[PDB]
C-alpha cells in the first residue's frame, strides 16, 4: 500500500521530474517540477501544492531534506474561484553546497491525485 | 518596534532580494535570495531558514502568497555539526502567471537574527 | 501593512492565542482562527496556515516556534467539497521556554489576506 | 528500499505516534508526536524539523495530506547553540472533518537520523 506513486513523466503529468543544471565544484543548482511534458492543471480546485527535494550523498546512512517548495496561490479571490489572475507555477529551484555525488529523490503532491516521487542522480565528478 | 526587519541590501546581508528574471508567455519568474552581495553563512548553528514570497496586484484589496521556499540542509549529521557536507543556499525562484503589475514583498527568517522583509515592484505594463 | 490586526463586522480572521499550560516552562499555546464562529473551509475559501512566534523578554531578536498548515479543504477527483476531509485552522505549539515574552500569531486566508494576533506569555 | 523507516514506536523513538484523541460526529481529532515516551533530542545540532499527517479514507484512492507541522526552534542564538531557552517538542494536534474511516499515515524528519513514518487506523463509526 504505497502512498508515493511513479510512472513516466512523458506518460504522466504528475510525476516531479529533476534536472540538473549545475553540479561543478560542488556548486550544485536542481530544478523540479511537475508537468514538464505534459501540463498539469493549477486552478483553484486542482492544483500542485508542493515539491520537496531529498538528497542522499554515497555512502551517507541518512538522507537529507535539501528543501520544499509550496505553490500556494491558485486564482481564489474575493470575486470567486479562478478570478485573482495570480496562480504559483509548481516549478522549484534547490541550489545548494554538496561535497559528494549521490541520490536525488523528489516529492510532490496533488490536492487530488495524491503524493508523487520522482529520482535522478547527481554526479560531481 | 516591527518585527520584520528592513535594510540596506548592499550594507545588510539579511535582506531578501527580489529579482523579476523573465516575463514570458503570461508568467513571471521571480527570484528571491539573502546574501547576494554579501553571504550569509550557512552553518548548523547559523542559517536562512526560509523565504515567503507576497503579490498583491494592482486594484487587489488583498495580498497573495505565491509561495514559501525552506531552505532544511545546513551540514548537520551523524559525525556532528558541520560534518555533511550538504548546505541549501537560501535562493529561489518562483514562476507564477500574473496578468497585472503589483507589489512583492518577501519575508525570511535567519535562526538566530529574527524576520526580515524586502520589497519591489512588478511592471507589466 | 500586510498584516491586519482587527476583525470585520461578520468576520473573524484574527488568529485568537490560547496558553494552555505554562509550569516550570513547560509550555502549550492554542492557536485558532474562528473558534466561536467558524470561518469558511471550502477550496476555494479557507485559512492555509498560523505560524507562531516567541519573544523571550530579555532577547534582541523573536524566534519562530512553529508552523501549522491546513492542507485539506474537501477537493477530490468528484470535484470540490466531495473528499468530506477538510483541516480545521487550529494548532496546538508545545515547547520550552526559560523567560516570559511575547508571542506573535500570523494566519493567512487565501482570499482575505494576512493577518497578526498578539499575546503575552507570562511564566511566572 | 524506501527512506521512510518504520519500527516499533516503543523501541524506536523517531517513529512518530499517531493518537486519535476524538472521532465521533464527523469530528476528529489527533496528536501526533515523536519521543512520546522517550524523548528525542531537541538541540541546534539534533532535532525533529517537522511531523505531517496524511488521511485516506476508505474506498478513496488517494490520500490527502491533513496538514504539516513544523518544530523550528531548537535553542540558536546570537550567544551560540542551545543558549536560546526556547526550544520547539515535535508534538501536533490535527484538527478535522471526516465522512469515513481510513488509515492515518504520518511522516516526520529528524536533521540527522533522516526520515520515519507510522501508522494508525481512524475509526468513525
Ligand atoms: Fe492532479
Ligand atoms: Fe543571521
Ligand atoms: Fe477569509
Ligand atoms: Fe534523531
Amino acid at each position: 500500500m504505497e502512498l508515493f506513486q511513479t510512472a513516466d513523466w512523458k506518460k504522466q503529468k504528475h510525476v516531479p521530474v529533476i534536472e540538473v543544471l549545475r553540479a561543478e565544484g560542488g556548486v550544485v543548482e536542481v530544478k523540479v517540477s511537475v508537468g514538464k511534458e505534459i501540463p498539469h492543471p493549477n486552478t483553484t480546485e486542482h492544483h500542485i501544492a508542493w515539491i520537496e527535494l531529498v538528497f542522499q550523498p554515497e555512502g551517507s546512512k541518512f538522507p537529507y531534506v535539501v528543501g520544499r517548495a509550496e505553490f500556494a496561490a491558485h486564482g481564489a479571490s474575493v470575486d470567486g474561484p479562478n478570478t485573482s489572475g495570480v496562480y504559483t507555477d509548481p516549478v522549484a529551484v534547490f541550489a545548494f553546497k554538496a561535497e559528494k555525488s549521490g541520490k536525488l529523490t523528489a516529492f510532490s503532491y496533488c490536492n487530488i491525485h495524491g503524493l508523487w516521487m520522482g529520482e535522478a542522480t547527481l554526479s560531481l565528478e
